[PDB]
């Protein structure tokens, strides 16, 4: 997973938080 706040994609999931937020893990 990435870090709450890290450039994600469209939707998949690989925050090590929760989901995306704005295109940033959150």
């Amino acid at each position: 997973c990435k870090g709450k706040g890290a450039k994600c994609s469209r939707l998949m999931y690989d925050c090590c938080t929760g989901s995306c937020r704005s295109g940033k893990c959150g």
